[PDB]
């Protein structure tokens, strides 16, 4: 299938990641506390189930929950703010808390099922949220003999997801903290503003875009 690409709701982001965040790919996000990326998340969140001419692709969401940062109550304002039905956008996303760094994984395992049963739908999975990729991990996984099967764990789990993205089409977006992945950093600009910068991209260049915070949620 033709890739996809999803708006973040920043026309400046957008043409800084070629358009929107990919299908078939795995978008990583860092930021320190504050910097936006769970924003992101939520609005992408909401974007996707637009069509196509409007920024989304017309798709259902599944959203991984790590540290209990997911607000059913942003995503209803920023569906509101942009036109739909903040009931009907909340029934699309489909929620789970992973409790630890194996639940985690194996919930990754479990969205399979539910890919599967809405993959030739009106309404097929189109992204893929893990907010946080790596909570988890950095708990669990201490100091120096922890760190090979920490590592071990978290590649398995990455290739499980990058599985999902190609073989289904969906967006894959995870959060994380300082290929595989389309890495994307996060920090905060001048007069309440944040900036993204994407680095090592393998075919779009480096480079920043400035964008803000709103009830939409991002935008320019
Ligand atoms: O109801 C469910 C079950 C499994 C899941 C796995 C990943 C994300 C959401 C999910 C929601």
């Amino acid at each position: 299938a033709t890739i996809g690409r999803i708006s973040t709701g920043s026309k400046s982001l957008d043409k800084l990641l070629g358009g929107g965040i990919e299908t078939q790919a795995i978008t990583e996000v860092f930021g320190e506390f504050g910097s936006g990326k769970t924003q992101l998340a939520h609005t992408l969140a909401v974007m996707v189930q637009l069509p196509p001419e409007e920024g989304g692709l017309n798709g259902s969401v599944m959203w991984i929950d790590t540290e209990n940062t997911f607000r059913p109550e942003r995503i209803r304002e920023i569906a509101q703010n942009r036109g739909l039905d903040p009931d009907e956008v909340l029934k699309h996303i489909a929620y789970a808390r992973a409790f630890n760094s194996n639940h985690q994984m194996l919930l990754v395992q479990q969205a399979e099922d539910m890919i599967k049963e809405l993959l030739n739908t009106d309404r097929p999975v189109k992204l893929l949220i893990v907010d946080s990729l790596t909570s988890h991990f950095r708990s669990e996984y201490i100091g120096r003999g922890a760190l090979a099967e920490r590592q071990q764990k978290l590649a398995k789990h990455l290739a499980d997801l990058h599985r999902l993205a190609n073989l289904y089409d969906i967006a894959v977006f995870v959060t994380n903290q300082v290929s595989a992945t389309l890495r994307v950093y996060l920090r905060k600009g001048k007069g309440g503003k944040r900036i993204a910068r994407l680095i090592d991209a393998p075919h779009l260049p480096e480079g920043e875009a400035v964008f803000s915070i709103t009830e939409k949620g991002i935008e320019d």
